[PDB]
């Protein structure tokens, strides 16, 4: 097939970044951006936008512009650092340093989407993007086609049970607590980035996935480990439990001895203006 016409009209397209991604040029400003292409779907395409338009983060990817064609056609930021994925497979290894500032940004987003109520659900290193090739660079969340929104069960509460399942009412404990699930994700991902492998996999082991995860006995290579702060590795081991409601949270996190690192939040404050001299509009004194 083609290009839908209305996206020839802005755009100039160009070659795959990952798959599906590709390359293009805006016209207007002979800009480079990125294009996903989304084969028709409905839905998790009209939450994407909606949420994509809604939020405003440095750590959040932007949407540009949007088509509704033979397929679907979503205009975004060009990342050019590519996915953190692309950094870590292969056994390859993030120095400490890098992972805190990465993982910062990474805990400020999410936080932020905690904030205004929405549970990203499917994050993963692919997921999460570089804005350069330099290992000092600003990262962005991707990707919403799973996130959730955040009523029934606060509706059901206001009458008498009297007819209302025993099931419902048990869960009133944990009712609530789904961004957790985010958290857990949080700590694979540090995980990952610290040791260059993953908590919980089949690599040389009987036990199946699904029981370590439930279990949350992942596993440890001291040999791998002991080159990694113990800081590093409690605020993993704190994201990493099982318990929802007992798991750390983003604030926890953020409040965590290992993020208590001046130079690492100067790096990316220095990040930040950095990206912002494009658009800085002159200001008031
Ligand atoms: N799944 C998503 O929603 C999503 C959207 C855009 C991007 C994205 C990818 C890249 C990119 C990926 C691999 C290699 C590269 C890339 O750029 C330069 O070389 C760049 N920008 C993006 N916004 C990823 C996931």
């Amino acid at each position: 097939s083609v290009y839908p016409k209305a996206l020839r009209d802005e755009y100039i397209m160009s070659k795959t970044l990952g798959s599906e991604v590709k390359l293009a040029f805006e016209r207007k400003t002979c800009k480079k951006v990125a294009i996903k292409i989304i084969s028709k779907p409905a839905l998790n395409v009209e939450t994407e936008i909606e949420i994509l338009k809604k939020l405003n983060h440095p750590c959040i990817i932007k949407i540009k512009n949007f088509f509704d064609a033979e397929d679907y056609y979503i205009v975004l930021e060009l990342m050019e650092g590519g996915e953190l994925f692309d950094k870590v497979v292969g056994n390859k290894r993030l120095k400490e340093a890098t992972c805190k500032l990465y993982f910062y940004q990474m805990l400020l987003a999410v936080q932020y989407l905690h904030e205004n109520g929405i549970i990203h659900r499917d994050l993963k290193p692919e997921n999460v993007l570089l804005s350069s090739q330099e290992e000092d660079c600003l990262i962005k969340i991707t990707d919403f086609g799973h996130s959730k929104i955040l009523t029934s069960l606060m509706r059901t509460l206001c009458g008498t049970p009297t007819y209302l399942a025993p099931e419902v009412l048990v869960s009133v404990g944990t009712a609530g607590y789904n961004r957790a699930v985010d958290c857990w994700s949080l700590g694979v991902i540090l995980f990952i980035c610290l040791s260059g492998y993953p908590p919980f996999s089949e690599h040389r082991t009987q036990v199946s996935l699904k029981d370590q995860i439930t279990s949350g006995k992942y596993n440890f290579i001291p040999e791998v480990w002991a080159e990694v702060s113990e800081k590093a590795l409690d605020l993993v081991k704190k994201l990493l439990v099982v318990d929802p409601k007992a798991r750390f949270t983003t604030e926890e996190a953020l409040r965590h001895p290992w993020l208590q690192d001046e130079d690492m939040k100067r790096k990316f404050q220095d990040l930040l203006s950095e990206e912002n001299e494009s658009t800085a509009l002159p200001q008031v004194l």
